[PDB]
C-alpha cells in the first residue's frame, strides 16, 4: 500500500537468499503486498548479483536506509505530481483521466535515450524501464496513490493496465515492439476484436496484488551475460515462485507455472512435483481461465519434450501450440510468436529429425512411427490455417525448403499409414493449402516443387 511498515522494517538487513523469502512470504499475508518495497528489494538484489565475480558466496546486503530512501524518492515523485483533489473518484473507481495522469508521470520521467531494467530500482536509480517495466511502474503508482481498482493486465508479450469495476476499463500505458505507433491512453478493444495473437482475443490475464507479485518474480533476470546466469538469482525465483505457487498465487498465471517447472528441470527441489505435473498444470490453467488460447504453456512442455529427447511427444505439443494459433490472425505486432514458429519449424524440428535419422544409420525410432508424421502434418495444418484471414504472409519459400526436407525424413511406406480427412492414425486438416496438397504428402517421392508453391501461394 502506502509507507513502510515495522512488520516489514523488523525483517531487515536483507543478508541472503531466504530473508528475500522471508519478507516476500510477510508481504503475501498483507491484504495489500507493497509492490514499491518488492521490487526495489528484487532489483536491488539482482542489480549486485547480475555481475561475475570472484568469490564463492556472495549475497549484497540490502540494509533498510538504502531500500527506503528509494521508496520515499518513488513516493515523493507520485505524491508530488499526482493532485487527487482534481480527479474524483466515484466509489473506488477511478478515472481514466487520473488512470492516465499516472500513467503520464511514469512516462515523462524515462529518459530520453537507451537487461535488468524491469524494476523499480532501474526506475528511481536510472530513470530507464522497459516495456512491460513501465506498465509495472504505473501499477506500483497507482498503489502508492490508494488506486486499489488500477491493475497489471498481461498478454503472453505484452502489458497495458485495467481499472474500474471488475476491470472493466482498459488503458494502454507503455509501448510494444520497436518502430510502432504510440497507443498510450488508448483502450486495447481494438487489438482483441482484430483476433491477434498480442491481445489474446481477450483471453488475457488481469492481475490482482498477489498476480502482480508473481509478474515481477517472473521479471527476475538472472542472466549475467550470454553464456552465464546468476544461480542465486535463479535459487530466488524459484523459491518466491514456490512460495507463490503454496498460496494459490499460480492458479491463474500459466507462465508462471511454465517458468516454475523450467526451474524443478534445472534443479529439482526435494518433495516437490515434478516438472511434467508442473507443465500439464499450467496447459489446465489455460484452459481452466483462458478458454485454451495461449500458446506458451503448450510450446514450454515441447522444449521439455525436445530436451529430453521425447520426440513424439514434443511434436504432439507443437502441433497442439498450431492447433491453438490457427484461431488467430497474424497482426503486425505478433512477430515474438512468428519468430518462435518459424525457429521451432525451419530449425529445431530439422535438427531433431536429422538426429533421429542419424540415430536409424545405427539401430522403434520416431521416423519409422506414423504418429509423429501426423503430429508434423498438425502443426503445418494449425500455421497455414492461422495465415488464412491473416494481414499479411506468413509461409515462404524458407517454409517450403524445411516442410519439403522434413516430410522426406519419414519413409514413404511410413507415410502412406496415415489418413487426411478434409473439412493406423486418422488426421483431418483445416487449412485450404494442406487439404489442397495432401495428395503429395503421402506420395512415395516428394514433388518438392509442387508442394513449395502450393505452400507459397496466395
Ligand atoms: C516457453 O517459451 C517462451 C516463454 C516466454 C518467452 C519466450 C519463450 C520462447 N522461448
Amino acid at each position: 500500500a502506502m509507507g513502510l511498515k515495522a512488520a516489514q522494517k523488523t525483517l531487515f538487513p536483507l543478508r541472503s537468499i531466504d530473508d528475500v523469502v522471508r519478507l516476500f512470504a510477510a508481504e503475501l499475508g498483507r491484504e495489500e503486498p507493497d509492490l514499491v518495497l518488492l521490487s526495489l528489494v528484487l532489483g536491488f538484489v539482482e542489480h549486485f548479483l547480475a555481475v561475475n565475480r570472484v568469490g564463492l558466496t556472495y549475497f549484497p546486503v540490502a540494509d533498510l536506509s538504502i531500500i527506503a530512501a528509494l521508496y520515499a524518492r518513488f513516493t515523493a515523485q507520485i505524491r508530488g505530481a499526482v493532485d487527487l483533489s482534481l480527479y474524483p473518484r466515484e466509489g473506488g473507481v477511478s478515472s481514466r483521466e487520473l488512470v492516465k495522469k499516472v500513467s503520464d508521470v511514469i512516462w515523462n520521467s524515462l529518459s530520453r535515450s537507451y537487461a535488468h531494467i524491469q524494476s523499480l530500482f532501474s526506475f528511481i536509480t536510472g530513470t530507464k524501464l522497459d516495456s512491460s517495466g513501465v506498465a509495472f511502474a504505473v501499477v506500483g503508482a497507482c498503489q502508492a496513490l490508494g488506486l486499489r481498482d488500477v491493475h497489471l493486465a498481461l498478454s503472453e508479450d505484452h502489458a497495458w493496465v485495467v481499472f474500474g469495476p471488475n476491470g472493466e476499463q482498459t488503458a494502454e500505458v507503455t509501448w510494444h515492439g520497436k518502430g510502432n505507433e504510440d497507443r498510450r491512453g488508448q483502450t486495447v478493444n481494438a487489438g482483441v476484436a482484430e483476433r491477434s495473437w498480442l491481445y489474446l482475443k481477450g483471453s488475457y490475464m488481469r492481475c490482482d496484488r498477489k498476480m502482480e507479485v508473481a509478474f515481477m518474480v517472473c521479471a527476475i533476470n538472472p542472466s549475467i551475460d550470454l553464456h552465464t546466469d546468476s544461480l542465486e538469482l535463479l535459487q530466488l525465483q524459484q523459491k518466491l515462485l514456490w512460495l507463490l505457487y503454496d498460496l494459490g498465487h499460480l492458479e491463474r498465471y500459466p507462465m508462471a507455472l511454465g517458468n516454475l517447472a523450467d526451474l524443478e528441470e534445472l534443479e529439482p527441489t526435494p518433495g516437490r512435483p515434478d516438472p511434467l505435473t508442473l507443465y500439464h498444470k499450467g496447459i489446465a490453467s489455460a484452459k481452466t481461465y483462458y478458454r485454451d488460447e495461449h500458446i506458451y504453456p503448450y510450446m514450454y512442455l515441447a522444449g521439455y519434450h525436445c530436451r529430453n529427447r521425447n520426440v513424439r511427444e514434443a511434436l504432439q505439443a507443437w502441433a497442439d501450440t498450431a492447433t491453438v494459433i490457427q484461431d488467430y490472425n497474424y497482426c503486425r505486432e505478433d512477430e515474438e510468436i512468428y519468430k518462435e514458429f518459424f525457429e521451432v519449424a525451419n530449425d529445431v524440428i530439422p535438427n531433431l529429425l536429422k538426429e533421429a535419422a542419424s540415430l536409424l544409420e545405427a539401430g522403434g525410432s520416431a521416423l519409422q512411427d506414423p504418429e509423429c508424421f501426423a503430429h508434423l502434418l498438425r502443426f503445418y495444418d494449425g500455421i497455414c490455417k492461422w495465415e488464412e484471414g491473416s494481414p499479411t504472409p506468413v509461409l515462404h519459400v524458407g517454409w517450403a525448403t524445411f516442410l519439403v526436407q522434413s516430410l522426406g525424413r519419414f519413409e514413404g511406406q511410413v507415410r502412406q499409414k496415415v489418413r487426411i480427412v478434409s473439412g493406423g492414425p486418422v488426421l483431418t486438416f483445416q487449412s485450404e493449402k494442406m487439404k489442397g496438397m495432401k495428395e503429395l504428402l503421402v506420395a512415395t517421392k516428394i514433388n518438392s516443387s509442387a508442394i513449395k508453391l502450393q505452400l507459397t501461394a496466395q
